[PDB]
């Protein structure tokens, strides 16, 4: 996996844009190229940034479900996110060399972790519209109607001390939002929902000559 070493000033947790979702497109959220890049078609909503707590929660009541409702609720951005599109770009810095488990515990409604330079994003080009790559680590989808998949999982192995492109593209279509967010350490620790000192942002540099790392083995 391809890894990056910015040297400009680091910032503290992932950046978080938000996009138009339609009110209950029961279609998009499930093709690979709206999760992978095409949400970035309608402009942005705005965002949020220095988010360290990765997780979505967001509900409301059953006799609102079909109907959209404003709320701050999503990492603190004033948004409908009854229907909604997010996505969550930094880097990860692994503390140790070796096999790393990313898990959503379930998806309501859709959502996809890319890991890796030329993957979730170009070295030193965070803030880039996104790359077209639908080499996802985990993809997730709650099917209309029925049950989300459980304990989504997906591998990465990593490098300590290079940092890694992460981006987390998480789609609600309707009514409640879930995402928790976790991941597995080599040595079996669990980091769950709050990722502070394992994720951060770097502002772009697209001058930088040395950030990408293709083989960091
Ligand atoms: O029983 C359906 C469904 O209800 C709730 O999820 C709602 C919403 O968040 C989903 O986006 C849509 C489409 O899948 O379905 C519902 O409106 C949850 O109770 C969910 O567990 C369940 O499958
Ligand atoms: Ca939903």
């Amino acid at each position: 996996t391809q890894a990056c070493l910015p040297v400009g000033s680091r910032k503290n947790g992932m950046n978080v844009n938000f996009y138009k979702y339609s009110l209950q497109d029961s279609t998009t959220y499930s093709d690979p190229q709206y999760m992978a890049y095409k949400y970035s078609d309608t402009k942005k909503l705005g965002s949020v940034s220095g988010q360290t707590h990765l997780s979505i929660y967001y509900d409301l009541n059953t006799a609102f479900w079909n109907t959209a409702s404003w709320s701050s609720d999503l990492f603190g951005f004033y948004t409908t996110p009854t229907n909604v599109t997010v996505e969550m770009t930094g880097y990860f810095l692994p503390p140790q060399t070796g096999s790393y488990t990313f898990k959503f515990a379930t998806v309501d409604d859709s959502a996809i972790l890319s890991v890796g330079g030329s993957i979730a994003f170009e070295c030193c080009a965070q803030e880039q519209p996104p790359i077209t790559s639908t080499d996802f680590t985990i993809n997730g989808i709650k099917p209309w109607g029925a049950a989300a998949p459980t304990d989504i999982k997906g591998s990465t192995y990593m490098y300590a001390g290079y940092y890694y492109p992460i981006k987390i593209v998480y789609s609600n279509a309707k009514a409640l939002a879930r995402l928790p967010v976790s991941v597995v350490l080599p040595d079996g620790t669990e980091v769950n929902d709050d990722f502070e000192g394992y994720v951060y942002s770097f502002d772009d540099d697209l001058s930088q000559s040395n950030c990408t790392i293709p083989d960091p083995s």
